[PDB]
């Protein structure tokens, strides 16, 4: 059992989640500049108030290029549900190094973009 | 600054029932935490969304807040007010639980909420 | 023998594979303890010749085994197998349910696939 | 189907080939339980293109017992391109609960060995 080392960001509109180029990184203060650069991944939410199955609102995970559930997709892939963000001057290669968390041991980090950051209309974390 | 919060992520209401658990259950599980500690209540947050241009009501949600901290945090156990419901286990301590107080948002994650051994929820309730 | 599973399928009508958040996803089942409510999902996938004579997959069913019965009786929980999904309700025993075991359906129907109150499920699943 | 190693590689540089003492040799993991702390390092050699064919330094690779190319050899099989590991506490039995790799959504754990462990010349976690 494996997950984001980051809290979500939930989208309340009905497109796709898309930072401008440059931003979308969550902060994270064990990490360095060369490990900026990773995917958001859509969570799918369903429940049963009577109408049968409701669809929450989807969440949105971030994980580092080369970890989590797509670590094998190469930076940019075309992919439904998948979303790729990077900072300036990131290297483009997997982290293997940070993976990703188990929550066993450790607790999401909360999910914090870094100043100046525009979030897409629709998007909160949290 | 000056954000507080409940340690847990919220029961969400779509059935009519306010929420109530029968007496000995409903504390959510929190492993940084003592038996002593397993008392609280449950504080209710309404809201309002915009579908679009219709001043849309939604679906009441339920935060656990241990007792002596939060937004009621001077009520006594037990104490009557709409939108407060009472939870402990037996052998919980009646005495305030400020070692423990209110989460800070921007330091810390939100706990998942999940009741413990056997503990089922009302009709129209939901953990997310 | 040979035996089923004690209830129903769950189809996969979407692209997402069956997946509970923790604490979620056991069968409800009158019959059965809080101790015993930890097990996994196991995908059986049917071929059938199509309409053009080429052999074509069927939508993937998921059946319920408890933990320690079944096809992979043997895994502990958690296992990691392509195919296979762990679910438990909190505070159940980690330990093998070899007294509920399997189904024989000679002399037993199949429980109705029913899941708890406020289950979350992915897209492409249906909660009766 | 076709799988790899849940960690990084040890790579030989040296002429030493690997060879821990009692209950040393298994790299950290802490997705698994002292249970399953046994298994086995298997050589892959690979071969490059001056025009003539040469070999790379070999990368020895960790998979639990009863898992990986090698899934239905026992513990102390003798098997060349085969060292075996175990640590105090660990089941001599198959650990296919654990398994092998799906790089297209799990990353690989870089290959740490705990404090105190020796490990024979000319080998190196790249
Ligand atoms: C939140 N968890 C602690 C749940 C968990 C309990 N017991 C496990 C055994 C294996 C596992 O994941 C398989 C695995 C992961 C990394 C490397 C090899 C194999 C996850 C778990």
């Amino acid at each position: 059992n494996t997950a984001s080392w980051f809290t979500a960001l939930t989208q309340h509109g009905k497109e796709d989640l898309k930072f401008p180029r440059g931003q979308g990184v969550p902060i994270n203060t064990n990490s360095s500049p060369d490990d900026q650069i990773g995917y958001y991944r859509r969570a799918t939410r369903r429940i049963r108030g009577d109408g049968k199955m409701k669809d929450l609102s989807p969440r949105w995970y971030f994980y580092y290029l080369g970890t989590g559930p797509e670590a094998g997709l190469p930076y940019g892939a075309n992919k439904d549900g998948i979303i790729w963000v990077a900072t300036e001057g990131a290297l483009n290669t997997p982290k293997d190094h940070i993976g990703t968390r188990n929550p066993a041991n450790n607790a999401a980090i909360v999910l914090q973009l870094p100043q100046g950051t525009t979030l897409p209309k629709g998007f909160y974390a949290e």
